[PDB]
């Protein structure tokens, strides 16, 4: 199987650096440096390896051609209005990027509004952020390039489609909010720094500002509205209250669901925003969340976790504001979490709830929270939405592992609010009609009972021949709710597969309880609820430990790489993308320094010791038994990804291949493949994205030595 040789990757054996008594080596630390001959001939020589191993078997191919088929269907997003025009998203199919419409009714001619592919050969510059003026005459837009959080903000005149002279530099992690009065618009950017700023930098992302920009100027000339010179890891995100009349400041230190939460009346600033604004410190602290929904006059309403894990409405009066004032809107669920709230037609709520990771969508009376109306939904998630305080109506979109989507679409002027079917795209897709979705739930290690989704064909015999693909994140508390996957299904149908997705914990599937139930001192809960779902999956019948593939993406490439470090005997393939690989490390580098609330930080002897015994990068060891080796394992990441630096998989890749490779009885492939022009994710030209899934499942394939099934 295995005809080529790993490189020579040279071991700095005097990296040794002490963590509270405790000695570490990093002989791979050179790799660290993105921009030096070295790193870039490290890179060269592991791409030269991997890229003949995935092309070489005529069923990269297969799937290649079966998914550019498939892909090959036009895809519409929701409807939004603003101003008197309405916007959607379309692509026609293998289009790069999606494309914005802009068309002056519903039932009118649509016409290309913005159109990213002409801004490059190679679809790899990407919408990333937008925001329209209050009246929507006016667009404010962030454009990446190579997949980088780095944006470039431009700015157009809706009428016509005119590009203006404004351009907005180094701006990342930027919330964009006109004011009501059309004058300009906030932003953020980072302070000026050494070295380059395109992506490939490692350097960390410090001193975030509030600015704002008045149309028709230079950027020198921006007001600095908010700065945390003593507080260099805050974030202030700027929002404008619905009536135009309040500034709302979101705070962040950290990912955690919590924020501080100021305000500006702007009507109380004496000549305009001219700069350092009076902010009012409504939340001062980091306890909980607070999420604007709408005010009216100085009664706010917010979407809070404060005291209510799994979530509520709450008014806050800003004339009386002490906590033993607030009122509860809509009070919190034992069990379902209120993912997000959003308010439509001036005194209409609607609410989406998870339901053991399910969506379902409410509409609520503002005045009283009362409920009004259900709206009808099949099993899977609500993942596009759009209806604010001035609209008269809403799009939601639906979707589920079997379902491609609708667009669902209802008038909210009407005395009974039936919701249609505004569009549905028709194509000859997999035919679903002889699979299943069914969701179990199995026990963890401590008795928890953790939930799982399985897609597979109906009536197949549980003997455990199937390969099996199984899916986690955990962490950050993101729920991993149902989603059409056109790769996956062509797994299930065209290569026989078993489809699971495991809810563990560190998620937010169960609220915050679930979220703090995965972190810090409990991590190990996430890494455990995953192997219990392979075993699971293996003692049901729907697999065996050598036809089983595990894969996670981030946080969820941290989980992968560390089950493969602490049950290689329970998987045949572990794909791992742009995955967070050294867990001492990871705080110094571009915008790391806000997972330390998920993660906790080395600097701390008690943290420390949580992270050294799941380190991927620390935990690289040949096993005892002398008939179990590594996994096959993959690790994709690319040279532009600045969320996770590349640098932890390049480390953890020479050090998997130097410490299990050179074993004899190490037969799986370790391997690793760096994309060009690519980053996290975000923003992926379509080519690329079937590039690198026909990799993963050429490298599956081969690895389990599948047929192709026409």
């Amino acid at each position: 199987m295995l005809s080529f040789q790993y490189p020579d990757v040279y071991r700095d054996e005097t990296a040794i650096q002490d963590y509270h008594g405790h000695k570490v080596c990093d002989p791979y630390a050179w790799l660290e440096d993105p921009d030096s001959e070295q790193t870039k001939a490290f890179v060269e020589a592991q791409n030269k390896i991997t890229v003949p191993f995935l092309e070489q078997c005529p069923i990269r191919g297969l799937y290649k051609e079966r998914m550019t088929e498939l892909y090959d269907c036009p895809k519409y997003s929701c409807h939004f209005k603003k101003g008197k025009r309405y916007f959607y998203f379309y692509n026609t199919g293998l289009q790069n990027q999606r494309v914005l419409y802009v068309q002056d009714s519903l039932e009118g001619e649509a016409r290309v509004f913005l159109d990213p592919n002409i801004l490059s050969d190679d679809g790899t510059v990407a919408l990333r952020g937008y925001a329209f003026s209050e009246d929507g005459e006016y667009f404010a837009y962030g454009l990446s390039a190579s997949g980088s959080d780095w944006v470039t903000i431009k700015f157009m005149k809706v009428d016509g489609a005119k590009e203006l002279p404004d351009v907005l530099e180094r701006v990342k992690f930027s919330c964009m909010a006109w004011t009501h009065d059309g004058k300009g618009m906030f932003y953020n950017a980072y302070p000026q720094q050494d070295g380059k700023s395109d992506g490939t930098e490692t350097s960390t992302n410090l001193h975030q500002k509030l600015y704002y920009h008045v149309l028709g100027t230079d950027q020198s000339e921006d007001i600095l509205c908010a700065e945390f010179p003593d507080e260099p890891k805050w974030m202030g995100g700027a929002e404008l209250s619905d009536d135009g009349r309040y500034v709302l400041l979101s705070i962040r230190e950290g990912t955690d669901p919590v924020n501080r939460l100021w305000y500006c009346d702007l009507q109380q600033e004496s000549n305009g925003i001219t700069g350092i604004l009076k902010w009012v410190k409504l939340i001062d602290n980091f306890e909980g969340e607070y999420d604007y929904v709408t005010n009216e006059g100085t009664v706010f309403t917010f979407k809070t976790n404060r005291h209510s894990p799994n979530y509520r409405l709450i008014n806050i009066d800003f004339t009386d504001p002490e906590e033993s004032k607030w009122k509860v809107l809509v009070p919190e669920h034992e069990k379902d979490v209120l993912e997000w709230v959003a308010c439509v037609r001036s005194n209409f709520l609607v609410l989406c709830y998870l339901h053991d990771v399910k969506n379902t969508l409410q509409l609520h009376d503002l005045a009283t929270g009362a409920l009004l109306k259900i709206f009808p939904l099949e099993v899977g998630s609500v993942v596009g939405y759009s209806g604010q305080k001035k609209d008269t109506e809403i799009f939601y979109q639906f979707t589920s592992f079997l379902s491609p989507g609708i667009i669902y679409h209802c008038d909210l002027t009407k005395e009974e609010l039936e919701p249609r079917v505004f569009r549905e795209v028709t194509c000859k897709g997999i035919d679903a009609s002889d699979y299943q979705t069914v969701q179990i739930f199995y026990p963890s290690k401590d008795g928890t009972k953790i939930p799982m989704f399985i897609v597979h064909k109906k009536g197949i015999k549980l003997d455990g021949s199937h390969p099996a693909f199984l899916y986690g994140y955990g962490g950050f508390n993101i729920s991993i709710t149902p989603n059409y996957s056109v790769s996956r299904l062509i797994f299930v149908r065209h290569m026989g597969g078993v489809l699971a997705v495991a809810n563990i914990r560190g998620g937010g599937e169960y609220g915050e309880t679930w979220h703090k139930g995965g972190i810090l001192a409990n991590k190990q809960n996430c890494f455990d609820d995953f192997q219990c779902a392979a075993e699971y999956l293996i003692k049901e019948g729907y697999t065996s430990p050598k036809r089983l593939t595990i894969n996670g993406g981030s946080n969820g490439g941290l989980l992968v790489a560390t089950c493969a470090n602490q049950r290689p005997d329970l998987f045949g393939c572990v794909i791992a993308q742009v995955g967070v690989m050294d867990m001492l490390k990871f705080h110094k580098y571009t915008i790391g320094h806000a997972w330390t609330t998920d993660y906790g930080c080395s600097d701390s002897k008690q943290h420390f010791e949580w992270l050294i015994k799941y380190s991927p990068l620390h935990n690289v060891k040949l096993p005892e038994a002398d008939d179990i080796q590594y996994p096959s394992m993959l690790l994709l990441t690319a040279d532009h990804d600045d969320r996770v630096v590349p640098l932890h998989s390049l480390k953890f890749i020479a050090t998997l291949q130097y410490i299990v490779g050179r074993s004899r009885k190490q037969n799986n492939p370790l391997l690793i493949h760096v994309d060009t022009k690519a980053g996290h994710g975000a923003g992926k030209p379509t080519a690329k994205v079937i590039e690198e899934v026909s990799d993963m499942f050429a490298f599956i394939a081969r690895c389990l030595n599948i047929d192709w099934i026409p």
